[PDB]
């Protein structure tokens, strides 16, 4: 539903470009993006580092959608890469808040190929609140 | 043009077999909403410089990412000079394992450390 | 005899394509100094249940562990009944990837979540 | 009595600020079915020695595991002597960071590397 325009940003979050926010519920966010040149590596696949940026941004969004408003600072992120996404493809980014304590929040993120429903990558992301 | 453009301002200071050191000044385009080195760019740095260390080996094969983790220990503020140093830990016929430290150039203190497993060939 | 003796008390609930469920009661033998499920036993569980999940396919090849990560979200105390659920995320020719959730049997609440990559052949 | 019984055979070699060194000979007790160091024990060793390195600072606080990762690079065969070297990467206000390298004593080749984040109080 909502278009989001990170391209208007001047800091690093600008690398996401045009993403659409599909839904945002308590502790769950779904976004999509078409993979564009700006997102790719030389081989024309979603760049490992944009994947991480998505894991970082989209999980933060899910924590913004919590009863506590706080984005937190990263402590530990991990990502497993499973299949490539190609220039021109739509990916969907699904972030879940697994647990939110008073000091720590834990999130998970799947990127899936929208066409095949197959996971591109899964990230877990621990953040320190306050 | 593509995502590699975001590394444009890094300078490679040293490369040696299985080991590479780069430096970079943290500028606005590198920052998150709060003015420190974006976590996403730290992972890009981990990915690219680690890959550079692998390329700097006899078999100069870059591999494709399988597993990456990063632990964030201290923030790197806008205008700080960071040092990124990447080491090949082991390189097999199929799998290579690399580690990467990001340090604050002025203090010597770790910003973040990453390990990055890659699949070769 | 060997190290899997530590798994003597885990009950296998079901193995199915892409998913394995075990359960256990944490006894003293399973705990740390603070009387909660020892983090190393959790890691052992993840390693084990995910390898079991890999076997559930025609290529019932166990593979060698490459990278595991575990995030510990809440303690599993002594006397608690716990569920351990491996899912297979992807099984390729050379690499297989699995996720493992440890949950409280009573509440469903998440104790820990692991991901585990293995190198097949 | 509890899970640490499995570390009965580790020897403490030295405990210095920021660095603990331990050793063990890997016995059948410690192996998997392939007769190599069990990946679950390896993870136990990371969790435990890393905690030791913490416990040997002015704040002798063990903390609770938050995130742990391990990458396995070579097997430690039965009858091999191995070294577990934990390093304190940072001790902050509520979060402490540790690294752990398992090596072959004779050759010094990396068996496995872990990082471990613990939460203090």
């Amino acid at each position: 539903t909502e278009n989001l325009y990170f391209q208007s940003m001047r800091n690093f979050e600008r690398v996401l470009g045009k993403i659409t926010l599909v839904s945002a519920a308590p502790g769950k966010v779904i976004c999509e993006m078409k993979v564009e040149e700006e997102h790719t590596n030389a081989i024309g696949t979603l760049h490992g580092g944009l994947t991480a940026t998505l894991v970082d941004n989209i999980s933060t969004m899910a924590l913004l959608c919590t009863e506590r408003g706080a984005p937190g600072v990263s402590v530990d992120m991990n990502i497993t890469y499973m299949s490539p996404a190609k220039l021109g493809e739509d990916i969907v980014i699904t972030a879940h808040v697994l647990k939110q304590g008073k000091t720590l929040a834990f999130t998970s993120v799947d990127l899936t190929n929208k066409a095949t429903g197959k996971l591109i990558a899964q990230g877990r992301h621990t953040k320190h609140l306050g």
